[PDB]
């Protein structure tokens, strides 16, 4: 129920995913993993994300009731 | 770290704890908790929050980057 733009988003900005995942310090597996919709990132995590993709969170991460 | 803005957003908008926690369906526990910085709140919650509150996220919940 949360929908992500992390993919296109990242890949619209010409990052890649061991790029990205260097910033974060964080696996590149668990921004693949995102990415695919396998799990979702905490809130820092994804706040992170956010910061180092210079978009608002609720552009890559999306909930609707 | 985060620091967030919950108590203030909320009472301005006269939205009490058990008003707010009835809303998102969480306990009032959780809302008190965010607001003592005890309680770390999903992304998804988080993402409720920023919804009913109708305010873009960050406003809310501050990533102090490092
Ligand atoms: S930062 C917002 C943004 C950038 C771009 C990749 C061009 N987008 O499609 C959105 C609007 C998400
Ligand atoms: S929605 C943004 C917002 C609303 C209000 C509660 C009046 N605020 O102080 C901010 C700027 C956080």
């Amino acid at each position: 129920m949360i929908i992500n733009n992390l993919k296109l988003i990242r890949e619209k900005k010409k990052i890649s995913q061991s790029e990205l995942a260097a910033l974060l310090e964080v696996s590149r597996q668990t921004i693949n993993g995102i990415e695919k919709n396998k799990y979702n990132p905490s809130l820092q995590l994804a706040l992170k994300i956010a910061y180092y993709l210079n978009c608002p969170l609720e552009d890559i991460f999306q909930w609707q009731p």
